[PDB]
């Protein structure tokens, strides 16, 4: 196995995948890491599961389609593979705990949002559709570019904006497109 969290890039407390060389933080993982489980298969090694018992899984969906999903056992890995990978870039780090505002010329949204309470939200399986957690994943970006208005640190939402969409389209194969 590897000799650092998959996730964020450090040593520590690691639990190894029997299936897979990665290893991970407790809290790292998601959902974190089952307390028993001997073997014990990390999130990447069950998405890869589903894909192979069901290969048909893979060709193209619509995302209006993949919205209106209820939340079942399949959807709720899938969700939590997504949040996943986006805790995976180093830049989460400024959407993961709760945020404030007090700068000059903007005003706070609405409905804050952040990746530890998504996090919090899958756990206590308070979501019904996909629609719920994709909604509130979006609305972390959508917060971040209109507070920062026109100063550059704006970008850092778009970044980590694209990652949470490629990886949308990728887990949930989303039909390629022009
Ligand atoms: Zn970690
Ligand atoms: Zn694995
Ligand atoms: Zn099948």
């Amino acid at each position: 196995n590897s000799n650092i969290c998959e996730v964020c890039n450090k040593w520590g407390r690691l639990f190894c995948c029997d299936t897979c060389p990665r290893s991970f933080h407790e809290h790292c993982h998601i959902p974190s890491v089952e307390a028993n489980k001997n073997p014990w298969s990390c999130i990447f090694c069950r998405i890869k599961t589903i894909q192979e018992r069901c290969p048909e899984s893979q060709s193209g969906h619509q995302e209006s389609e993949v919205l209106m999903r209820q939340m079942l056992p399949e959807e709720q890995l899938k969700c939590e593979f997504l949040l996943l990978k986006v805790y995976c870039d180093s830049k989460s780090c400024f959407f993961a705990s709760e945020p404030y505002y007090n700068r000059e010329g903007s005003q706070g949204p609405q409905k804050p949002m952040w990746l530890n309470k998504v996090k919090t939200s899958l756990n206590e399986q308070m979501y019904t559709r996909v629609e719920g957690f994709v909604q509130d994943m979006r609305l972390i970006f959508h917060n971040h570019k209109e507070f920062y208005r026109e100063d550059k640190f704006t970008r850092l939402g778009i970044q980590v904006q694209d990652i949470f969409e490629k990886n949308f389209r990728n887990i949930f194969a989303i039909q390629e497109t022009s």
